[PDB]
């Protein structure tokens, strides 16, 4: 057969997987991913059947339910999502390979056609709030929203939930913590906004900064009453203390909290749903929001009646010529992002008349890894890694902030470096055994043999660890001036992973007020507008923190719904 329809026909009816009348459930295909799942059992139940030993399409890091089609189309060839940033051993019946091509919301305009048809048609729902966008910040939102009393419409353009927020992993900032107590560290909300300034070259919104720092114990609080685990406090880049709030052991955070928020979300019947683009924010003879058109990948174009729109969509990391036009040091690098991330929110909020800003500042992470071209978590430093470049030296203090660590690297000898650990830092952090899953981090009972396996000149990498541990111990470091020093490297055996900086945050955005309202280059309010999380300018000016984007996703995706609500 040419396609998985065919196939099944062979032996089945139509109706054994489509409703009587034949028409599509909904953009979710709700119906008919149910009936893959009568059949064939549940995502669970089929990796039973799919194992291998270090990976499974069935049983992957994604948080919520998956549905089969987000992979398996039945009336053409389909794209294996994984493929989007690996490159597993895998055979999918009827696949095709990978190719992401959506379209701009300014080529969306040669559809005139359609879109008249839907707007001169009856809105398809009329609900008090649409939030657009299934990452932390949308999530938070359309709870915080139904939990004030409004009725919430949670629309997602890919086929899975999560974003780039399900791909976090070093951990939410926040201060001073019932969490950090438990742990003996000391810090405030003053102390966190200081390093935050500092951090962004004092770019940043004072009155959003403070909102960020004054609000992060709260939002962790929030998580955690609605069943997070944020008590493992770790270290990340810029940070005057320990304040990068994760899962027990050191697991990542971010599928975690999507998880959370999910479960959270489908406990209060929250109406989600996926494939379904927005599209153009509508606004009545006032200017103020009244609605807004999306694109159902499945049903079409539809509108969708409501006071209040949030928009949630995420940063623009995944678009390389939007990018490189910003700023073009960074033309051509690999990304860390979904395939998702291209900026088309920031599209739709400019065409309702939001303003832009800091949209030149553009944040690389320091350490993806090159052999499997995936993000390597500033944890692995901030618990202890060190960075060698392939002479076997140190070069830099390995948890300053990520713009001089990317520069760092790439002024190495061939634009790379490695990082380096023993066993005492992979077993402080769980995400590592993540990696050495991935096949990215080659190992050895000596540096001698893990430099000739690497190209790392081995001797020098065994002097290097030799004196860097001597430093640890003196509690100084007078080479690179690494103001903490958690462990020394000096138990079992001894790992390497190569890393190159990659495109991953975007700073700059829509402009919004302490209340998440968008506003206008005149900074007017638009009545009915929001914006929260990457999608946002202003927060984290010309370097963001690590941990600063997941804190910022909570608290603000949670003000913005609330402050919906009460527009109303
Ligand atoms: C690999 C990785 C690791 C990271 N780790 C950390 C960490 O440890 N700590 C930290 O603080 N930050 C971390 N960051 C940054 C943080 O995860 C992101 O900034 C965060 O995902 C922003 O969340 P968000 O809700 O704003 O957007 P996202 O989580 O990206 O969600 C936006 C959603 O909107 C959808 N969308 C976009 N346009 C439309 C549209 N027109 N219609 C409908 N849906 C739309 C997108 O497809 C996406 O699902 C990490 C990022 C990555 C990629
Ligand atoms: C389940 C294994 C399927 C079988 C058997 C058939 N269809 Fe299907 N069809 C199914 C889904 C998951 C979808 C979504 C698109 C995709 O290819 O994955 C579809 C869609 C159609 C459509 C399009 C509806 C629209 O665009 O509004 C039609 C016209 C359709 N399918 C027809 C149809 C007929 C007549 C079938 C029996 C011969 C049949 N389908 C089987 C999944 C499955
Ligand atoms: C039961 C009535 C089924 C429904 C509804 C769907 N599938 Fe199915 N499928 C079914 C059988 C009996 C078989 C053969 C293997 C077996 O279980 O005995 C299959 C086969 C497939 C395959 C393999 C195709 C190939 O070329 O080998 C896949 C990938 C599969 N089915 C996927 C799938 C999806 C995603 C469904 C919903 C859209 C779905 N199936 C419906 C039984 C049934
Ligand atoms: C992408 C993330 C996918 C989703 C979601 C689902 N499937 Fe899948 N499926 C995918 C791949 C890459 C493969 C190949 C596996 C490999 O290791 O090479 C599969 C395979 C199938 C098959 C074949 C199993 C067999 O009998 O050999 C089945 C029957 C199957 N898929 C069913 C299925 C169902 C019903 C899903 C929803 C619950 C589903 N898959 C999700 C990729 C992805
Ligand atoms: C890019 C946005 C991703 C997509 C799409 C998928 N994965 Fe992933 N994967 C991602 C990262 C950044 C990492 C590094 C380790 C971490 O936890 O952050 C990984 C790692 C894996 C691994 C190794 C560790 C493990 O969980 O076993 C596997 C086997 C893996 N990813 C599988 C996987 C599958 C099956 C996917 C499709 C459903 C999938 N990943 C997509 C980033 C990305
Ligand atoms: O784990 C990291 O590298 C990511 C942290 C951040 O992007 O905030
Ligand atoms: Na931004």
């Amino acid at each position: 057969a040419d396609n998985l329809a065919e196939f099944h026909v062979q032996n089945q009816e139509c109706d054994s997987c489509h409703t009587p009348d034949g028409e599509l459930s909904n953009d979710s295909l709700t119906y008919e991913n149910t009936q893959c799942v009568s059949c064939h059992g549940t995502l669970a139940e089929v990796a039973e059947t799919t194992k291998h030993e270090h990976y499974n399409a069935h049983a992957s890091h994604f948080p919520g339910e998956v549905a089969c089609t987000s992979c398996h189309s039945a009336h053409e060839k389909s794209m294996v999502y994984c493929d989007s940033c690996h490159s597993f051993d895998f055979n999918m019946p009827y696949a095709k390979k990978w190719l992401r091509d959506e379209p701009t919301i300014a080529e969306l305009a040669k559809d005139k056609s359609e879109r008249q048809a839907a707007l001169a048609s009856a809105p398809h729902d009329t609900v008090d709030v649409v939030v657009v966008g299934s990452g932390g910040a949308g999530f938070s939102a359309a709870i915080s929203a139904t939990d004030s009393g409004a009725k919430v419409i949670l629309i997602e353009k890919e086929p899975v939930i999560g974003g780039n927020a399900k791909l976090a992993a070093g951990g939410m900032n926040a201060a001073w913590t019932d969490q950090q107590k438990a742990k003996k560290i000391t810090d405030s909300p003053e102390l966190m906004f200081e390093d935050t300034m500092k951090g962004g070259q004092n770019i940043n919104d004072p009155a959003l900064v403070k909102v960020l720092s004054s609000h992060s114990k709260d939002s962790v609080d929030w998580m955690t009453a609605m069943g997070a685990d944020l008590t493992d406090v770790g270290m990340m880049g810029g940070a005057s203390v320990n304040r990068a709030h994760r899962p027990t052991g050191g697991a990542g955070v971010g599928a975690h909290v999507v998880q959370v928020l999910y479960d959270n979300a489908v406990k209060r019947n929250i109406d989600l749903r996926m494939n379904t683009r927005g599209i153009e924010v509508l606004k009545d003879d006032k200017g103020t929001v009244k609605g807004i058109l999306v694109k159902g990948m499945y049903k079409g174009y539809y509108w969708v009646k409501a006071d209040a729109v949030i928009l949630a969509t995420g940063g623009f990391a995944k678009n390389n010529e939007r990018v490189a036009k910003l700023d073009p040091s960074l033309k051509g690098f690999i990304s860390t992002n979904q395939p998702g991330a291209v900026g088309d929110g920031l599209d739709v909020a400019e065409n309702a008349g939001g303003a832009l800003k800091d949209m030149q500042y553009i944040q690389a992470a320091p350490t993806l890894s090159v052999k499997g071209g995936v993000m390597v978590t500033e944890a692995v430093r901030g618990n202890g890694a060190i960075l060698v470049n392939r002479e076997g030296k140190r070069f830099v203090n390995e948890i300053t902030t990520r713009d001089k660590a990317s520069a760092a690297i790439l002024a190495q000898t061939g634009k790379s470096a490695y990082l380096i650990f023993d066993d005492s830092v992979r077993k402080s952090l769980s995400k590592i055994d993540k990696y050495i899953g991935l096949g990215v981090a080659p190992t050895a009972d000596s540096l001698v043999k893990l430099g000739k396996m690497e190209g790392i000149d081995g001797k020098a990498l065994t002097e290097t660890v030799a004196r860097y541990n001597s430093l640890v111990s003196s509690g100084k470091d007078t080479d690179f001036e690494r103001p903490n020093l958690p462990r020394a490297l000096n138990e079992g055996n001894y790992y390497a992973i190569e890393v190159t900086p990659g495109v991953h945050h975007t700073m700059g955005g829509v402009m919004i007020d302490t209340k998440a309202e968008v506003m206008n280059a005149k900074k007017q309010v638009i009545p009915g507008l929001y914006g929260a999380g990457e999608v946002t300018g202003g927060v984290h000016g010309a370097n963001r923190l690590g941990g600063n984007a997941i804190s910022d996703i909570i608290t603000f995706g949670r003000l913005a719904g609330e402050e919906a609500a009460k527009y109303s």
